[PDB]
């Protein structure tokens, strides 16, 4: 289990270490053969090397089986050419990560934080898989003039095929149900997407496949989000649907995410670097611990342990809620109870 | 007040008449000079004339100042070339209706029907204005092959200008706040849309204008929908955002809609024809009465009376809820109390 750790800026070092404390505990208990090394990334890298993704780090992520990312960014680098964020872009490109996984889960007992009535928020555990490299965001031709502007939603068979496969594989480890979202009833691209996913699906007889229009899906995620498992769609649709789903739990700080592709996969919390809270303790490590769980599941296929970590933090959230959840548990405090439920 | 009434199929004649009872009551009380004529439309027209939008009806809507539409469709015409729905298409095209208005309002006391927690559902009263004729749905070039498929999101200055103006005019009659939604941070079309609406806005100093990304807007409509008034966006974004907003009240049957443009405006309930309920009474006329209110407001500028009708049905909903709201008030019963609060 060769893991490249990139703590990053602000609260990154603190939350990342909390994840490591959980990973080390599991390693003792199960002998996972964990081997990790921490590398400079983000603003810290700019300040120490001049660039956000220095040579030693690039080589380090390339030699690893997975990447545990902290957080990047800060007002100190809101000026200049070299921005901490280009580091994310370079990391993603260097490994050809083409799929973005964003889970939205309403942990039992925490239905009160959801914008939805508790009856409907209960049981939500959906995973949005978004195509990251193609679509209208990168399509040609594109342009603008005084009189008009245009952008192209384009997709080739291979692009749809690969993202679809990660959705199916992801589904096998969950509740084996996938819903591909398109706009097949009006757009050629939609029809193309649908028929391609229907074809790819033939090789996964153990997983159920359903199709939905993006407009209907927007309604479903608000009326009955609990009925879904894995959702796969294009770049722009995945962007919109990911954000919509992200508000379901009622606290962005609890969200982890992952980017899968041809190279080393990346796991990272969704929240920002929160530099004014750095070093005080208090930072909520939930998202980073949940990213570690995502790593165990997607990078190593250790689904059972990932679920073990998940239940652990679920209990911890009710038991010693972090400040951001109206509680007073500090970073170490919260992690301690997670560890206690991991025994 | 020359109104063309097109009752349509199923429950259309019943709900439409209920709206007429409200309009006639106001006419007596305020002397609006109401003059309406009913024409054949939809399946009834196919059965009586062979087409859903017969000559006498086309001439009738052309001579009128507004159209009150009932409902169209039914299993009897799910076969054949001539479908009741092409009638909607022809109507819309004949009058060059380029903007679709879809309100989502959570009537006080009915927060319990919303999928959202009552604290957040309370006070929702948003109007989505969607561009209907352009965008990716009709953009060129478009196509599909064995290897790829493409569709173009294209917009010319005039298209953005007209839809934007209806949003501003609509806003003046409400809370004078407009939020234009785009994808300006990634797409040329988004940037073009934004700069065009910012320019058009200069001629409406009395209305506040704000801009939002579609992905952020999806979150806002679920986390804090009560903070919006008028929302204007492109075809596809408006489609998605209209449906998302439509689930906010928790009952599609209460929703009215309107299509504005160069010709005679169309007002119609969002719900279907519900043919198995036809003639029994029981049909909820709320959406049709609210369409009549939309007519008063948008076609005749009688904002004060529209609000008067709105408050009337709001009270009626709490007082004698229709069956679809767990009550037992039939069509005539519900209308009677609406009329009583209109005095």
């Amino acid at each position: 289990m060769k893991v490249a750790v990139l703590p990053g800026d602000g609260i990154g070092p603190e939350v990342t270490e909390a994840a490591l404390k959980v990973l080390r505990a599991l390693d003792e208990a199960e002998g996972l053969g964990l081997a990790y090394e921490v590398f400079p990334f983000g603003g810290a890298a700019i300040d120490a090397f001049g660039e956000p993704f220095p040579e030693p780090t690039r080589k380090g992520v390339e030699e690893a089986e997975a990447v545990l990312l902290g957080s990047v960014g800060g007002p100190k680098w809101g000026t200049g050419s070299v921005r901490p964020e280009q580091g994310l872009l370079s990391l993603r490109k260097s490994q050809d990560l083409f799929a973005n996984l964003r889970p939205a889960k309403v942990f039992p007992g925490l239905e009160r934080l959801s914008p939805l009535k508790e009856e409907i928020a209960r049981g939500v555990d959906v995973l949005i898989v978004r195509e990251l490299t193609g679509g209208i965001y990168f399509g040609e031709p594109r342009g603008m003039s005084e009189a008009e502007a245009w952008n192209t939603e384009r997709y080739s068979k291979p692009e749809v095929e690969r993202v679809a496969r990660v959705a199916f594989e992801a589904a096998r480890k969950r509740r084996k149900h996938v819903v591909s979202v398109d706009k097949a009833n009006v757009l050629e691209v939609g029809e193309f997407w649908r028929k391609t996913v229907e074809e790819v699906g033939r090789g996964y007889p153990d997983v159920a496949l359903e199709h939905q229009y993006v407009d209907a899906m927007a309604m479903h995620l608000v009326r009955s989000p609990a009925r879904f498992d894995v959702v796969v769609t294009g770049n722009i649709f995945g962007d919109i649907l990911s954000d919509l789903a992200s508000v379901l739990p009622g606290s962005l700080g609890l969200l982890p995410s992952a980017s899968l592709g041809r190279g080393t996969p990346v796991f990272e919390p969704v929240h920002g670097s929160a530099p004014d809270i750095a070093g005080k303790g208090i930072a909520n490590p939930t998202a980073a611990i949940l990213s570690a769980a995502m790593m165990l599941e997607h990078a190593f296929g250790l689904v059972e342990l990932a679920r073990k970590v998940e239940d652990a933090v679920a209990k911890a959230l009710l038991e010693t809620p972090p400040p951001d959840l109206g509680g007073s548990a500090g970073t170490e405090a919260f992690t301690a109870t997670v560890l206690r439920h991991l025994a």
